[PDB]
């Protein structure tokens, strides 16, 4: 319960976050994978058992005391726009249930569905608002990482103009 509520992004790897918790953007079958997922399983391995769950959905799983919340962000490639945009709603709000359920201050969180599985489109603004409208209703201080200058500058852009 996080005493004034605020946006922030960072340009780094989300496993060397300074949060209370961290979100994978996981693939439902509970692999290693690539990208932000594989970073999280050379840090946190031990969360990745059981930690298999639907597209849409998010799973926590503790390593020792730290909770990695596993959030499936849909693959637009195999979803329409329409189904893919519900997914992916979806799957933040669960987001927002186990930051809440987990009572942390804070959560470090990466633009699910944005990398390989962002169908070849730039889902930024999308994925960002996505974020924001599960977030808004909690008091976690969050904290967006992302790799890419240009995709920071946006973020800070679309945070900033709320303000
Ligand atoms: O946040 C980000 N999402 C991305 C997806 C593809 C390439 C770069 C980025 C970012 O920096
Ligand atoms: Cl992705």
């Amino acid at each position: 319960g996080a005493m004034a509520p605020s946006y922030r992004v960072k340009r780094m790897d989300i496993a060397k976050n300074d949060e209370e918790c961290v979100v994978n953007a996981a693939n439902p079958r509970g692999l290693p994978g690539d990208g932000v997922c594989k970073a999280v399983y050379k840090k946190w391995p031990e969360s990745f058992k059981n930690s298999a769950t639907p597209v849409g959905t998010a799973k926590t799983v503790m390593c020792g005391t730290y909770p990695v919340i596993h959030a499936v962000g849909p693959n637009f490639s195999n979803y329409t726009e329409s189904e893919g945009d519900r997914e992916l709603a979806a799957a933040y709000r669960e987001v927002a249930k186990e930051v809440t359920r987990l009572g942390v201050n804070s959560v470090a969180i990466p633009l699910l569905s944005t990398g390989v599985y962002s169908g070849g489109k730039d889902r930024l603004t999308q994925s960002l608002n996505h974020l924001f409208t599960a977030m808004d209703s909690t008091d976690a201080d969050v904290v967006i990482y992302c790799r890419d200058k240009e995709w920071e500058k946006k973020i800070s852009e679309a945070i900033q103009m709320r303000t």
